[PDB]
Order: C-alpha cells, then sequence, then structure tokens
C-alpha cells in the first residue's frame, strides 16, 4: 500500500549524501541529522502535489523532495550554531557542533547546501522541469527568502519589529520554502502557471499561519499582539487562505489538510 | 576585447540583492565581491568561451559570476573564527568583523544558494545550464571544495602522507580551478574527450599553485615531505606536462591561460 512518509524516509535512507574519504566523520556527520528525525513536512507537501496530479511521476519526484529536506536540514545546522540560536540538541540529539565542532557544523550545512542542487540536476525528470526546480529552489531557500529572513530575525532580536515587518520576517523565514514545496510540486507536474502560482500563494499564507499558531500554542506574534489578537489574526488567515483555497484540487486540499496536522 | 574589465563590469551591476529593511544585509552580500579578487576562475572560463565561441561570451558572464559567488562564499566561511580566524581579507576587514559571525555565516550561505540562482537564469540552453549546474556542486560541493576544506582544518595539526596532502588539496583547490575550464567547456558544447582534457589540466594547475605556495614558504607541506629540492623538481616537472598540454588546445587558448598561469605564479 501507498505510504508517503515511509517512501521518503526510505528514499533519504538509501541516498544518504557521502564522499570516499579519509576524512575520520564527515560522511558521519552529514547522514546525522538526515537520520536523526524530521517531520519531513516539506517533502511531503511536494510529493501530495505530485500524487495528486500525477501519480505516475511520484518515484521520479522523490529527489526533489530530498532536494527540499537538504536545503531544510542545512538550514537547522547553522542557526544552531553559537552564532545564531546556540542549540544544543536538534530532533532528539545533540547538534553537529556538539557532537563535532563548530568547523564541522558549519561545513555540513555548506555541503547540505550545494548538495540539494546536485540532486536536483540529477533528477529523472526534463532539463526544462529541473532548470524551473532549481530557479524555485534557490530564489526561496537564499537571500529571496529563508535567508533574509534569518538574518532578520537574528538581526531584531534585541530589536523591536512593528506588525508588517514581523510578517515580512516570517514569511521569508519560514513561508517562502513551504510555498516552494508547494510550488515545485505543480512544477514537476507541469501544471498551468496560473495554478501553480495560486498554490505558492496558499502556501505563503500557509506557512504564516503556522508560526502564529506555534507563537499561540507557545520575534513572537503573540508578544507583539497579545494572545487573544494573535488568534484572531490565525482564525481570519484560515478564513482568507478559505476563499483563496477552493480552488485547488479537493484531492490535494485534503492532503495538506492533513500535513498541517 | 578585455575579459579582466568586462567580467569586473558585470560583477559590479549584478551585485545580489534583496530588498529589505535589514540594514546592512546588502552592503554586507556586495562588501567582498566588490573588495578585490583576481577573478582567475572567472577568467579561466571566459578565455575559453572566447576562444571557442565568443558569440556566446556574455552569456558566459553570469556562468562566470556563479563561479566567483561560490569562490567568495568560500573564502568568508574559511575567514571565520571557528576555521582561518582571519581579521582581514582583500585588503578590508573580514565580515565577521566589520559585521558580526552570524552576518558573515548568512551572507556566505546567501552567495552558495545564489551561485544556483544565477546559472539557472544565464541565458544559454536549459541542456547546458543543467550540465553547468552538475559541474560547479559536484566540484564546490561536498564531493570537492568541502571535503577538501573539512579536510584542512581537521588535519591541520595532524601528520598526512603525500597521497593524502594531494588529496586534499586537489579537492580544496583544484577541482574548482577544473570545473571553471570544464564549464568554459560545456557552454560551448565542447566534445567530451577534449573536454576532459582540460579539467585534468586544471587539477594539475591547482596542484602546481599550491606546491609552488608551499616551496615560496619555505623561501603539512610538500617542501617537508618531499624536501625542497625534490619539490622544486616536482612543480618543474609538472609546468613541463602542462606546457605540453596546452600545445594540445586552440593556440588563442594556450596563450590565454599561460597568461593567467605566469600572473598566478
Amino acid at each position: 500500500s501507498l505510504n508517503l512518509k515511509e517512501l521518503f524516509i526510505h528514499h533519504l535512507e538509501k541516498n544518504l549524501p557521502k564522499v570516499e574519504s579519509f576524512h575520520p566523520f564527515f560522511n558521519e556527520a552529514l547522514a546525522l541529522m538526515l537520520k536523526a528525525g524530521g517531520k519531513h513536512f516539506r517533502a511531503q507537501l511536494l510529493l501530495s502535489v505530485v500524487q495528486s496530479n500525477k501519480p505516475e511521476l511520484l518515484n521520479q519526484a522523490l529527489d526533489v523532495a530530498l532536494a527540499l529536506e537538504f536545503i531544510h536540514t542545512y538550514s537547522l545546522i547553522h542557526d544552531d550554531l553559537p552564532a545564531m540560536d546556540n542549540a544544543d540538541f536538534r530532533r532528539g540529539i545533540p547538534t553537529l557542533h556538539k557532537s563535532y565542532d563548530e568547523t564541522t557544523a558549519i561545513l555540513v550545512g555548506d555541503a547540505l547546501n550545494t548538495e540539494a542542487f546536485l540532486v536536483l540536476s540529477h533528477a529523472h525528470l526534463k532539463d526544462e522541469i529541473k532548470i524551473k526546480l532549481i530557479k524555485t529552489l534557490a530564489f526561496n531557500a537564499g537571500l529571496n527568502g529563508m535567508v533574509i529572513g534569518q538574518a532578520i530575525d537574528c538581526f531584531f532580536e534585541d530589536k523591536r519589529l512593528s506588525l508588517n515587518e514581523l510578517e515580512f520576517l516570517h514569511t521569508h523565514k519560514t513561508a517562502r520554502l513551504i510555498a516552494a514545496a508547494l510550488k515545485m510540486g505543480c512544477e514537476i507536474c507541469e501544471l498551468n502557471n496560473e495554478e501553480s502560482n495560486q498554490i505558492y500563494k496558499l502556501g505563503l499564507k500557509l506557512g504564516l499561519i503556522f508560526q502564529i499558531n506555534d507563537d499561540i500554542i507557545d520575534n513572537s506574534f503573540v508578544n507583539l499582539l497579545g494572545l487573544e489578537q494573535a488568534i484572531k489574526t490565525k482564525e481570519n488567515l484560515l478564513n482568507e487562505c478559505e476563499q483563496d483555497l477552493e480552488k485547488l484540487n479537493e484531492k490535494l486540499a485534503q492532503m495538506i489538510q492533513n500535513l498541517i496536522i
């Protein structure tokens, strides 16, 4: 029977990035955070789009999901560094800079960033599709998305942001990559630009909702707005999505409804 | 046609930036790109293109740009306190001194990813761009530059054999130099046989440059392992081999590479 979570986990475990060398632990360090855990939300968003539109491409989409998770994992490794979040644990295990050293954590993250593009470029898909996928990932994972969001999050931690600035921060830090996962699913399936763009825009909204939701369940929306208004902001957004959303296929729509959990 | 100036002008009008309320991220992105750099890797690539398909030279500038983005990101990360802990690079303070470590880490991360954005947007056929991305990500990533740097850092204070030292340098610097040449060939859709020969020449140049550095330092190292006499003899042997390899290239390309080599040495 079909289980996308298991399918991807097995794909990841069979395709860990590695290089033959006399370095005594680099391969182990590369694999560690990939194997340790991860809900693979971004991989699953992408695979859901593919399964709901062109299921015949599901196996070929696995490498694209893998590239997404390589980017996500590298980001976690760098963000956990002492200069930034300074985290001692991640995904149930010690962070790479604690198990090895800061150099290793920095370099493993660098390797995974670059390796995402090697894996994408080798995907079993037409070159025209792979170029679209690379554009989408590099735009949303790079300075136009994830990286500027992280830079803003770090720089303004000891400062104050307006609501609009806070929305900009989170939209870039996390929502862009979530939107990218959905859009890349559309691109694998060669969906029309209209639909792919609608799904991307929905992804941006879902990403913001996730961040506010997280702040609630607890640069925070609740600190800025208060709990009552934060819940109000989230609820509205489920609604804005609802209108926008209903246009996307009931098939995909329910799969997506589940992953948000 | 002055390829050096052509590329500098291209870089200066293609500095990566994003509109935001961050007070300095754009300036930090640009700082090391603008500050300096001999652009040796860019120039190797552009020389190949100019010599073979000059009608693609302008389109190739974006591919040269991607190479220099990778190279610059690597310098910024290598200069971090955890690694080389450098206070200056290209004549200015390092990013972690002018700004902070977080900025240096993230600017490097941005440039790594941006190399692929720029490459993917080049005005070249998608088939060519996929080949170029494969070449860059292989040679700049864990299969090349990154494993080279990890080895260099870990074994800085440990004894390496000659073969291990060769492995270190071939991965850390030679593979990206070879990639620059091979990427020029790929832009031109040069046959695999000549493209592979030119990649191998890049590997040799990379090794020659590192042996030359070890020799210059005394005037883990090749000199310590081989002795100054044998190290010089090895560099000279390798240079003579390169002379023969250059004779097998188009004469104009051979001269261009000779100029960039002599410049480097």
